[PDB]
């Protein structure tokens, strides 16, 4: 069952074997991934999340984000540790009370505290649209069309050794897969089809580092959803989804009754299928109970290409078209050095005091803010563009940007900008040495919005700023439960800050 919009929510620890191999982990309701919390449009979300963690090795605090729901008016509930809030610590429960006017399509959940959500605490997050102009295209879009992505490590998050590589142990689509080393023939998720039906499949990466390719042996994908943006139809037969992405896809059950290998190749970690690694079963009904026996082709014909997609709707892009045409044009350095991330020379330390309640306390320029550095200002009903040329190590870096989503002005591998019709998404790859993904979108939402590296690795290693937007009303227009005001004095006593 989906759970919400109105729902609580507990944050547990548990073993769990995903992939054969037992480990404790950080659980949202119980499960790996969490249960897929569920509404319609505009609808009103109040998650009661109770923290009920008591192993320190995966942290006993939390705090969750419902990563690409904007929270106009309520960013003290967007979950960011120490930019919007202070976390919950143990024994206590938090009222994430959100509305989503505005949007419909493909989310997730996930803590966002240290690097926590990689034990185990992201889940899906769909806001459905009763008047979808896409639902003619399909004939199921249910709990069973969601497909997850997951990359999963034995070693637990906060024990990952400094100054040793970190890569993942296994694959998981749909909370199951079989580990890289190691391997034994544990359980592989089955996605069923039915013979003639079209099915609305939200694919979503919680990855906390690797981007895949994605592909389904025999079929191809039909790409309606970009990170919540409807696009027009774009057929492929292989995505590159990065973490934190999501796409929807109608799939034609159009082949012979059948099994037929689902494929999702990490960029780190195991390579190839050997055991079935990196594997799930697409299975029609009628079919018999065995693993396929299909292959992918050695190139594949049709991959998906940022480019490619475009808008729905008649979206177009904010500013003037041309680099710097814009109210307020920025160009970020971003650089990797010693162990450390840094944005125009800064890594991300996050603060004692919230950056949200260091603004309601009365810091009203973003040279007040702390951390020093890390806090830039953005002014109010303002075009925004931001490049951000990649070169930085450990790349394919994927840019997240709360609060909003931006059009693609430039994307990955290709020198073109596009200032007429590009698509609209939350998380974008910067790609690779010499590329200038940039991105552009205004100003309407006031309040402190996190922009980081979504490897989560990176992340914790400083990739990250903070955009405070239109400081002058994030009070006017943040008004605040007292249960949030609550949270720093909680967490700073029990921690004896
Ligand atoms: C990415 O695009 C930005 C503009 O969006 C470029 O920024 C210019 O950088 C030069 C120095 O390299 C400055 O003189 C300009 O003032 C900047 N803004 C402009 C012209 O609008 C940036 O160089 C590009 N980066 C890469 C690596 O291609
Ligand atoms: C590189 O990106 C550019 C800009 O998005 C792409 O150019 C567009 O190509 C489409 C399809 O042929 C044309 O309708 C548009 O007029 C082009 N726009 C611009 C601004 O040039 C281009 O196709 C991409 N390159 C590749 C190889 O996909
Ligand atoms: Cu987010
Ligand atoms: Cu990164
Ligand atoms: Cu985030």
């Amino acid at each position: 069952a989906q759970i919400g919009p109105v729902t609580d929510l507990h944050i547990t620890n548990a073993n769990i074997s995903p992939d054969g191999f037992s480990r404790p982990a950080v659980l949202a309701g119980g499960t790996f991934p969490g249960p897929t919390i569920a509404g319609n449009t505009g609808d009103n979300f109040q998650i009661t999340v109770f923290n009920d963690l008591t192993d320190p090795s995966m942290l006993t605090d939390t705090s969750i984000h419902w990563h690409g729901l904007f929270q106009k008016g309520t960013n003290w509930a967007d979950g960011p540790a120490f930019v919007t809030q202070c976390p919950i610590i143990t024994g206590q429960s938090f009222d994430y009370n959100f509305n989503v006017p505005g949007q419909a399509g493909t989310f997730w959940y996930h803590s966002h505290l240290s690097t926590q959500y990689c034990d185990g605490l992201r889940g899906p997050f769909v806001v459905y649209d009763p008047n979808d102009p896409n639902a003619s295209l399909y004939d199921v879009d249910d709990d069973t069309t969601i497909i997850t992505l997951a990359d999963w490590y034995h070693t637990l998050a906060q024990q990952e050794p400094i100054g040793a590589a970190i890569t993942a142990d296994a694959t998981l689509i749909n909370g199951l897969g079989r580990s890289f080393t190691n391997t034994t023939a544990s359980p592989l998720s089955v996605i069923t089809v039915q013979s003639g039906k079209r099915y609305r499949m939200r694919l979503v990466s919680i990855s906390c580092d690797p981007n895949y390719l994605f592909s389904i042996d025999g079929h191809d994908m039909t790409i309606i959803e970009v990170d919540g943006v409807n696009s027009q139809q774009l057929t492929v037969d292989q995505i590159q989804i990065f973490a934190a992405q999501r796409y929807s896809f109608v799939l034609n059950a159009n082949q012979p009754v059948g099994n037929y290998w689902i494929r999702a190749q990490p960029n780190s970690g195991g390579q190839g299928f050997d055991g079935g690694i990196n594997s799930a079963i697409l299975r029609y009904e009628g079919a018999t109970v065995e693993d396929p026996t299909t292959t992918a082709p050695t190139t594949f014909s049709n991959p998906l290409v940022e480019t490619d997609l475009h808008p729905l709707a008649d979206l177009g892009v904010p500013g003037q078209p041309f680099r710097g045409g814009a109210d307020d044009p920025l160009v970020l350095n971003l650089a990797f050095a010693n162990g450390r991330f840094s944005i125009d020379g800064v890594s991300f330390v996050p603060p004692t005091v919230p950056v949200l309640l260091q603004i309601l306390s009365g810091a009203q320029n973003a040279q007040d803010l702390l951390p020093a550095g890390s806090v830039i200002s953005l002014p109010s009903n303002s075009v925004i563009e931001v490049a951000l040329p990649a070169g930085a190590a450990g790349g394919p870096h994927p840019f997240h940007l709360h609060g909003h989503n931006f059009a693609v002005v430039q994307s990955a591998n290709n020198a073109t900008p596009n200032y007429v019709n590009p698509i609209w998404r939350d998380t974008v790859s910067i790609g690779g040495t010499g590329d200038n993904v940039t991105i552009r979108f205004t100003t309407n939402n006031p309040g402190p919005w996190f922009l980081h590296c979504h490897i989560d690795w990176h992340l914790e290693a400083g990739f990250a700023i903070v955009f405070a937007e239109d400081i002058p009303d994030t009070a006017s227009a943040n008004p605040v439960p007292q249960a949030w005001s609550d949270l720093c004095p909680a967490y700073d006593q029990a921690h004896n800050i």
